[PDB]
Protein backbone atom coordinates (compact mmCIF):
# COMPACT_ATOMS: atom_id res chain seq x y z
CA UNK A 1 0.00 0.00 0.00
CA UNK A 2 1.67 3.48 -1.10
CA UNK A 3 0.91 6.02 1.82
CA UNK A 4 2.35 2.87 4.32
CA UNK A 5 5.07 2.50 1.87
CA UNK A 6 5.51 6.07 2.12
CA UNK A 7 5.20 6.74 5.72
CA UNK A 8 7.38 3.92 6.63
CA UNK A 9 10.24 5.25 4.00
CA UNK A 10 9.87 9.26 5.12
CA UNK A 11 10.94 7.50 8.64
CA UNK A 12 13.50 5.20 7.63
CA UNK A 13 14.67 8.52 5.22
CA UNK A 14 14.52 11.17 8.41
CA UNK A 15 15.90 8.39 11.21
CA UNK A 16 19.01 7.55 9.26
CA UNK A 17 20.12 11.38 8.96
CA UNK A 18 20.81 11.07 12.29
CA UNK A 19 22.66 7.72 12.23
CA UNK A 20 25.37 8.48 9.84
CA UNK A 21 26.22 11.59 7.28
CA UNK A 22 26.62 8.83 4.94
CA UNK A 23 22.91 8.78 5.31
CA UNK A 24 21.68 12.20 5.06
CA UNK A 25 24.39 12.81 1.94
CA UNK A 26 22.90 9.59 0.54
CA UNK A 27 19.24 11.47 0.65
CA UNK A 28 17.31 13.27 -2.00
CA UNK A 29 15.29 14.81 0.77
CA UNK A 30 18.39 14.90 3.23
CA UNK A 31 20.78 16.92 0.72
CA UNK A 32 17.28 19.25 0.65
CA UNK A 33 17.28 19.76 3.71
CA UNK A 34 20.44 20.47 4.95
CA UNK A 35 21.25 22.67 1.87
CA UNK A 36 18.56 24.88 2.53
CA UNK A 37 19.94 24.45 6.60
CA UNK A 38 23.65 25.46 5.66
CA UNK A 39 22.40 28.47 3.39
CA UNK A 40 21.21 29.92 6.78
CA UNK A 41 24.56 29.54 8.04
CA UNK A 42 26.12 31.02 4.49
CA UNK A 43 28.11 27.60 3.91
CA UNK A 44 26.03 26.13 1.58
CA UNK A 45 28.77 26.24 -1.29
CA UNK A 46 30.01 23.09 0.45
CA UNK A 47 27.25 21.16 0.38
CA UNK A 48 27.23 22.37 -3.72
CA UNK A 49 30.98 21.42 -4.03
CA UNK A 50 30.30 17.93 -2.86
CA UNK A 51 27.14 16.96 -4.61
CA UNK A 52 28.96 18.54 -7.89
CA UNK A 53 31.87 16.10 -7.55
CA UNK A 54 29.66 13.50 -7.17
CA UNK A 55 27.86 13.79 -10.44
CA UNK A 56 30.93 14.58 -12.01
CA UNK A 57 32.48 11.16 -11.49
CA UNK A 58 29.54 9.22 -13.06
CA UNK A 59 30.75 11.07 -16.27
CA UNK A 60 32.67 8.77 -18.87
CA UNK A 61 33.53 10.28 -21.41
CA UNK A 62 37.35 12.26 -21.70
CA UNK A 63 35.84 15.58 -23.24
CA UNK A 64 32.97 15.80 -20.87
CA UNK A 65 35.07 15.19 -17.99
CA UNK A 66 37.49 17.45 -18.96
CA UNK A 67 34.74 20.38 -19.71
CA UNK A 68 33.50 20.01 -15.79
CA UNK A 69 36.14 19.95 -14.10
CA UNK A 70 37.21 23.43 -15.35
CA UNK A 71 33.68 24.41 -14.88
CA UNK A 72 33.70 23.09 -11.07
CA UNK A 73 37.53 24.65 -10.92
CA UNK A 74 36.64 27.81 -11.70
CA UNK A 75 33.31 27.85 -9.74
CA UNK A 76 34.49 25.98 -6.27
CA UNK A 77 38.14 25.94 -5.97
CA UNK A 78 40.07 28.99 -7.31
CA UNK A 79 41.12 31.36 -5.18
CA UNK A 80 38.01 34.01 -5.87
CA UNK A 81 36.19 31.60 -6.98
CA UNK A 82 32.60 32.29 -6.87
CA UNK A 83 31.47 29.84 -4.20
CA UNK A 84 35.46 29.17 -3.01
CA UNK A 85 35.27 26.29 -0.59
CA UNK A 86 37.81 26.08 2.23
CA UNK A 87 40.88 24.34 1.40
CA UNK A 88 44.47 24.48 1.51
CA UNK A 89 46.81 25.59 -1.02
CA UNK A 90 48.18 22.10 -1.67
CA UNK A 91 44.80 20.69 -2.24
CA UNK A 92 43.98 23.77 -4.27
CA UNK A 93 47.62 23.23 -6.63
CA UNK A 94 46.75 19.25 -6.84
CA UNK A 95 43.45 19.97 -7.65
CA UNK A 96 45.03 22.27 -10.66
CA UNK A 97 47.53 20.04 -11.86
CA UNK A 98 44.42 17.01 -11.89
CA UNK A 99 42.64 19.34 -14.44
CA UNK A 100 45.34 18.74 -17.30
CA UNK A 101 43.84 15.23 -17.96
CA UNK A 102 40.98 15.26 -15.95
CA UNK A 103 39.69 11.77 -14.91
CA UNK A 104 36.94 10.91 -12.14
CA UNK A 105 39.49 11.26 -8.81
CA UNK A 106 40.16 15.17 -10.11
CA UNK A 107 38.72 15.84 -7.04
CA UNK A 108 38.77 13.14 -4.82
CA UNK A 109 41.12 15.28 -1.79
CA UNK A 110 39.29 18.45 -2.33
CA UNK A 111 35.75 16.39 -1.65
CA UNK A 112 37.11 14.46 0.98
CA UNK A 113 38.01 18.07 2.72
CA UNK A 114 34.67 19.60 1.87
CA UNK A 115 33.11 16.47 3.87
CA UNK A 116 35.18 16.80 6.64
CA UNK A 117 34.26 21.00 7.19
CA UNK A 118 30.27 19.73 6.98
CA UNK A 119 30.86 16.56 8.84
CA UNK A 120 32.59 18.29 11.84
CA UNK A 121 30.89 21.22 11.91
CA UNK A 122 27.33 21.77 10.07
CA UNK A 123 25.76 18.72 10.00
CA UNK A 124 25.82 18.48 14.07
CA UNK A 125 24.27 21.92 14.28
CA UNK A 126 21.66 20.72 11.56
CA UNK A 127 20.82 17.57 13.82
CA UNK A 128 20.22 19.71 16.70
CA UNK A 129 17.98 22.60 14.49
CA UNK A 130 14.73 22.87 15.69
CA UNK A 131 13.08 21.50 12.22
CA UNK A 132 15.07 18.35 12.40
CA UNK A 133 14.01 17.73 15.67
CA UNK A 134 10.44 18.06 14.08
CA UNK A 135 10.65 16.00 11.79
CA UNK A 136 12.59 13.59 13.68
CA UNK A 137 9.22 13.19 16.01
CA UNK A 138 7.59 13.35 13.25
CA UNK A 139 9.43 10.20 11.47
CA UNK A 140 8.90 8.40 15.08
CA UNK A 141 5.31 9.26 14.70
CA UNK A 142 5.35 7.29 11.07
CA UNK A 143 7.36 4.77 13.48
Amino acid sequence: NLYFQSMRNFSEDVLGWRESFDLLLSSKNGVAAFHAFLKTEFSEENLEFWLACEEFKKIRSATKLASRAHQIFEEFICSEAPKEVNIDHETRELTRMNLQTATATCFDAAQGKTRTLMEKDSYPRFLKSPAYRDLAAQASAAS
